[PDB]
């Protein structure tokens, strides 16, 4: 599913998103902006051999097993496959752990290089929520 931004912003709040860990919503969804383009079937394979997945980039080196990434470890329990679906829940319960984990939301890098200390806010602008 490709979600529409606003969309995106309200299906993300109403799992919980929004000031989770202390991120405000529009944190969120320039994260999935630039990982996904808010395409929930997006992958993309790692240098390592490892495959990112879904709206925020879930990589299977860490958080979840594809049957494809040896050695890796599966930390959100669940089939990569999962993060691919049109149902956000996966991707957002997993998410969840990952920002809880030290790094805070510096664990997406793209979050780090392109939504980090600019105007988030923007984000949400003009939606209903
Ligand atoms: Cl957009
Ligand atoms: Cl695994
Ligand atoms: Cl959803
Ligand atoms: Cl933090
Ligand atoms: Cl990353
Ligand atoms: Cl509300
Ligand atoms: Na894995």
């Amino acid at each position: 599913k490709v979600f529409g931004r606003c969309e995106l912003a309200a299906a993300m709040k109403r799992h919980g998103l929004d000031n989770y860990r202390g991120y405000s919503l529009g944190n969120w969804v320039c994260a999935a902006k630039f990982e996904s383009n808010f395409n929930t079937q997006a992958t993309n394979r790692n240098t390592d051999g490892s495959t990112d997945y879904g709206i925020l980039q879930i990589n299977s080196r860490w958080w979840c097993n594809d049957g494809r990434t040896p050695g890796s470890r599966n930390l959100c329990n669940i089939p990569c496959s999962a993060l691919l679906s049109s149902d956000i829940t996966a991707s957002v319960n997993c998410a969840k752990k990952i920002v809880s984990d030290g790094n805070g939301m510096n664990a997406w890098v793209a979050w780090r290089n392109r939504c980090k200390g600019t105007d988030v806010q923007a984000w949400i602008r003009g939606c209903r929520l």
